[PDB]
């Protein structure tokens, strides 16, 4: 099955994926000098108050938090979108070392994490029918750097020691995702793909221009997650990021500057 080594990892999926050489694959290189500054792009709205969190889940590539997204309570709005987009879950790629871990890359920048907030369009009715659908998905990418610790990364931190591998969950009520978010709601905007199998081209992506710093520590404890379930070899969950894809025939657009 598909994952993040030498056997298995992003160089092979097109054998199982053929997307994955698609005309809109992420994540990109965001060269920020080329990318346009869209007047007409409006600004984001995050609406995540009543955000109702549920569960962490090690699904054995990264771990992911889940929301109860079956009424409208965490919602992803304006910016590039058309309509509402629900929050269904959140996750993060890192790397080994500090010096790699995104997925998109920003003047060929690697920072040393990337988080994903997930949404669906709500006028596909669910995420399985959304993910079939050209503007069905919008995925808000935050970039991590290491320094100061986030406070309200913690609490996701400090459960990681129960999920530590593929299969298990955790109940994780009460998490408010606006604690993860940087000041500035600055952005870019292209049109992409998952960055996992199967690679469907169904995202709207808006990266924010400024990242989060974590701590040290923090990004250490996400360095012990094992990609292996209990009982079996340990394969530390590192690394698991896809590299930049060619833009092709796209434009990246900036809601700044
Ligand atoms: C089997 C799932 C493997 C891991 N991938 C994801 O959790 C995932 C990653 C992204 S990303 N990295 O582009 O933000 C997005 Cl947008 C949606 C999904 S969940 C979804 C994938 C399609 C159908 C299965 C669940
Ligand atoms: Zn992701």
């Amino acid at each position: 099955h598909w994952g993040y080594g030498k056997h298995n990892g992003p160089e092979h999926w097109h054998k199982d994926f053929p997307i994955a050489k698609g005309e809109r694959q992420s994540p990109v290189d965001i060269d920020t000098h080329t990318a346009k500054y869209d007047p007409s792009l409006k600004p984001l709205s995050v609406s995540y108050d009543q955000a109702t969190s549920l569960r962490i889940l090690n699904n054995g590539h990264a771990f992911n938090v889940e929301f109860d997204d079956s009424q409208d309570k965490a919602v992803l709005k304006g910016g590039p979108l058309d309509g509402t987009y629900r929050l269904i879950q959140f996750h993060f790629h890192w790397g080994s070392l500090d010096g790699q871990g995104s997925e998109h890359t920003v003047d060929k920048k690697k920072y040393a994490a990337e988080l994903h907030l997930v949404h669906w369009n709500t006028k596909y009715g669910d995420f399985g029918k959304a993910v079939q659908q050209p503007d069905g998905l919008a995925v808000l990418g935050i970039f991590l750097k290491v320094g100061s610790a986030k406070p309200g990364l913690q609490k996701v931190v400090d459960v990681l020691d129960s999920i530590k591998t593929k299969g298990k969950s955790a109940d994780f009520t009460n998490f408010d995702p606006r604690g993860l978010l940087p000041e500035s709601l600055d952005y870019w905007t292209y049109p992409g793909s998952l960055t996992t199998p199967p690679l469907l081209e169904c995202v709207t992506w808006i990266v924010l221009k400024e990242p989060i710093s974590v701590s040290s520590e923090q990004v250490l404890k996400f360095r012990k997650l094992n990609f292996n379930g209990e009982g079996e070899p340990e394969e530390l969950m590192v690394d698991n990021w896809r590299p930049a894809q060619p833009l092709k025939n796209r434009q990246i657009k900036a809601s700044f500057k």
